């Protein structure tokens, strides 16, 4: 299971220049700063840090791109689509110490935008109502406070779950994690 580390990040930073180098350093500093902080603060600051990046959409559909970006690709590009935001938030939260089993990247139907939309769901317990970390809403809100989002499936490095796992049955995700190796 691919890992993000402050040490790998600091070395990436020195291979780039200008603002790109600064983004890597900032990402590494974020991870360092959030270790051993309250979970709520970790969620809030990873969410807000990444929500400042460039939000991309397909010019034709207005929705996400077919290609899923690794965290490094997101940083190099200076942003990505809703799926890419959720992915880097996920890996970064795992890096600061939120247990991966409490985090599920979630593919949902947006009932308001009439298109698919990806968010990161945080589960206090697996039976608990999840908190939604979104790229089109700054607040972290409970699922029942997001009736505009209807989950279809969710996944993380370990599993894949249908709404109502072997995440590698998700081809782009399998390939994504292999790029991170």
């Amino acid at each position: 299971a691919p890992l993000i580390s402050v040490e790998k990040i600091q070395k990436l930073a020195q291979s780039y220049q200008g603002d790109t180098r600064k983004r890597f350093t900032a990402w590494g500093n974020l991870i360092d700063s959030l270790k051993k902080k309250p979970v709520k603060i970790q969620l809030e600051k990873v969410n807000s840090f990444f929500n400042q990046f460039n939000y991309e959409t397909d010019p034709i559909t207005g929705a996400s791109d077919d290609y899923w970006k690794s965290p490094v690709e997101f940083i190099v590009d200076g942003g990505g689509d809703c799926e890419d935001f959720a992915i880097i938030k996920y890996f970064t939260l795992v890096a600061v110490g939120v247990p991966s089993d409490q985090l599920r990247i979630t593919y949902a139907a947006s009932l308001t935008l009439n298109q698919a939309h990806m968010v990161l769901s945080f589960y206090p317990t697996p039976e608990s109502e999840p908190l939604i970390l979104d790229s089109l809403e700054s607040k972290i809100l409970k699922a029942s406070a997001r009736p505009d989002l209807k989950p279809v499936y969710s996944f993380n490095a370990e599993g894949l779950w249908l709404a109502k796992g072997d995440s590698k049955s998700l081809g782009k995700w399998d390939a994504l994690m292999k790029r991170m190796e």
